[PDB]
């Protein structure tokens, strides 16, 4: 059973803000994924610390690109904390209702998007490249899920019958039709030199 859940209010208009906004920066997307996937796996490692059997679901803490030009997706694989069907449905969204009012606030005193990281919402900046976001993730304490939003005001969340993946999250961008330049090996490798160059954790970017 798929469910569907409306997202808050501040979150839908930051997304509407970021599909529409004329902003040609659009490369910063992946940092601000990436970034995300380090902090996850900084927590996950923390969290071994004191409980070695949180790494029983994998010890590799890692990050994988993988672009896909059959299905036009990019990928962002980590082996980190992961999410739990609590934080997909409420309160990632919860979070995130002081940052969006503060970066739609800097947005004026001149502020542009690509500093929307520095409000700890830069996940929605995916929609700068995609037309659909999918997001599988697994915890140690849930079960396997799929999030996925198409925007417009709304997502699902079912619980994923994929592949199971461990622990971690695949945050999977469906590139909107004139945004197949991330697809590309040479595009990747230059963005992550420029932004993402050095996270301490192996990025690994996969050909195709
Ligand atoms: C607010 C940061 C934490 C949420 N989060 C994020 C940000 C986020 C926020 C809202 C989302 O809505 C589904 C998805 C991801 N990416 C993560 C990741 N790769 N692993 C573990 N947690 C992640």
């Amino acid at each position: 059973e798929v469910e569907t859940f409306a997202f808050q209010a501040e979150i839908a208009q930051l997304m509407s803000l970021i599909i529409n906004t004329f902003y040609s920066n659009k490369e910063i997307f992946l940092r601000e994924l990436i970034s995300n996937s380090s902090d996850a796996l900084d927590k996950i490692r923390y969290e071994s610390l004191t409980d070695p059997s949180k790494l029983d679901s994998g010890k590799e803490l890692h990050i994988n690109l993988i672009p896909n030009k059959q299905d036009r997706t990019l990928t962002i694989v980590d082996t980190g904390i992961g999410m739990t069907k609590a934080d997909l449905i409420n309160n990632l969204g919860t979070i995130a209702k002081s940052g969006t009012k503060a970066f739609m606030e800097a947005l004026q005193a001149g502020a542009d998007i690509s500093m929307i990281g520095q409000f700890g919402v830069g996940f929605y900046s995916a929609y700068l490249v995609a037309e659909k976001v999918t997001v599988i993730t697994k915890h140690n304490d849930d079960e396997q899920y799929a999030w996925e939003s198409s925007a417009g005001g709304s997502f699902t969340v079912r619980t994923d019958t994929g592949e199971p993946m461990g622990r971690g999250t695949k945050v999977i961008l469906h590139l909107k039709e004139d945004q197949t330049e991330y697809l590309e090996e040479r595009r990747i490798k230059e963005i992550v030199k420029k932004h993402s160059q050095f996270i301490g954790y192996p990025i690994t970017l996969f050909v195709e």
